[PDB]
């Protein structure tokens, strides 16, 4: 019930976007 959680776990995909954006790397060559 706080606007200080919500954006708590936001950035949880945030943190986690890496190995899910070094996956479209190694593909664009292969």
């Amino acid at each position: 019930s706080n606007k200080g959680a919500i954006i708590g776990l936001m950035v949880g995909p945030v943190v986690i976007a890496t190995v899910i954006v070094i996956t479209l790397v190694m593909l664009k060559k292969k």
